[PDB]
């Protein structure tokens, strides 16, 4: 996260850490045993950690569960990004509480205006790398489709969504992708993509959750 904020410890309850031997995408936790992320996340050999800050320091409340299957979108184009979202099952169910806790699926898609909490663990410099150990949050609102795909011409689909700041300054980056977004209460977007960091005219991409609810349901349901 470019230009945002420490959250707290535990303040982001649903975030959780994807681990293989390293910090390497986020994900938000939506039941006990099921976590949403982004399709380009995916690898084999997943630790869910959940209860983060510092995630080089173990501090009390971690719960760490390894992965017993990822389901990437059937219909995930890693050239396009297209429906860049996945699913991870944990082994074991995680011990909800204040710290650790679930967060809920969209009802409705948000509307552009909205603001939202983006966060993670990623970069935040633009220019040049800094990792955080620290949970770091952003507040930001989302784009009218019509100023996300000028900025982004020929390549916004209707499973899209930008947010953030078009002067820049302000936005996702490496290693926050698969994180949320929540607006309300409730999970709107995943980190997917941009071009660069924090860059003018270039805001944040993100999955547009609302579009998934049934396939994630159904996929819960079954599996
Ligand atoms: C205490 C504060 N609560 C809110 O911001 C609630 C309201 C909220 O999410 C948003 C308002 C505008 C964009 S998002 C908090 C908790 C955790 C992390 N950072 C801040
Ligand atoms: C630049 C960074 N990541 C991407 O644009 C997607 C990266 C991507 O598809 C892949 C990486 C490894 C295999 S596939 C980003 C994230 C969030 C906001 N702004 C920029
Ligand atoms: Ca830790």
């Amino acid at each position: 996260i470019v230009g945002g904020y420490t959250c707290g410890a535990n303040t982001v309850p649903y975030q959780v850490s994807l681990n293989s031997g390293y910090h390497f995408c986020g994900g938000s936790l939506i039941n006990s045993q099921w976590v949403v992320s982004a399709a380009h996340c995916y690898k084999s050999g997943i630790q869910v950690r959940l209860g983060e800050d510092n995630i080089n320091v173990v501090e009390g409340n971690e719960q760490f569960i390894s992965a017993s299957k990822s389901i990437v979108h059937p219909s995930y184009n890693s050239n396009t990004l297209n429906n860049d979202i996945m699913l991870i099952k944990l082994k074991s169910a995680a011990s909800l509480n204040s710290r650790v806790a679930s967060i809920s699926l969209p009802t409705s898609c948000a509307s552009a205006g909205t603001q939202c909490l983006i966060s993670g663990w990623g970069n935040t410099k633009s220019s040049g790398t800094s990792y955080p150990d620290v949970l770091k949050c952003l507040k930001a609102p989302i784009l009218s489709d019509s100023s996300c795909k000028s900025a982004y011409p020929g390549q916004i689909t209707s499973n899209m969504f930008c947010a953030g700041y078009l002067e820049g300054g302000k936005d996702s980056c490496q290693g926050d992708s698969g994180g949320p977004v929540v607006c309300s209460g409730k999970l709107q977007g995943i980190v997917s993509w941009g071009s660069g960091c924090a860059q003018k005219n270039k805001p944040g991409v993100y999955t547009k959750v609302c579009n998934y609810v049934s396939w994630i349901k159904q996929t819960i349901a079954s599996n």
